[PDB]
C-alpha cells in the first residue's frame, strides 16, 4: 500500500502513456487511471450495478481498465451501490 501523495506521480511519471486521441467509444480517455497510484492514463469501460468487476486499488497497482460507473464501487467482485453512512 504505496501512499499516493499529491506529487508521487512527478516521482513515478507515466512512461509509456497512451493520448486522449486513441481510445474509441464507448472506452472513453481518463487522465490518472492505470499504475501505481494511478499516473497513467486509460481508456476505461464502466460497469453497471451488480455487474461483475475486478478489484481497483491504484493504492497498490491493481488498475483494470474496466471499472464500475461512478459512484458504484466494486465490492466483493460486484458493482455495489453504497451510499455512505
Amino acid at each position: 500500500d504505496l501512499i499516493c501523495g499529491t506529487n508521487y506521480c512527478k516521482d513515478h511519471p507515466c512512461t509509456s502513456p497512451i493520448a486522449r486521441a486513441s481510445c474509441r467509444s464507448p472506452a472513453t480517455y481518463r487522465a490518472n487511471h492505470s499504475g501505481k497510484c494511478a499516473c497513467c492514463p486509460a481508456c476505461v469501460t464502466l460497469l453497471r450495478e451488480r455487474a461483475a468487476c475486478k478489484t481497483y486499488s491504484k493504492e497498490i497497482g491493481e488498475t483494470p481498465s474496466a471499472v464500475c460507473q461512478e459512484p458504484l464501487k466494486c465490492l466483493n467482485g460486484v458493482c455495489t451501490k453504497v451510499t455512505p453512512r
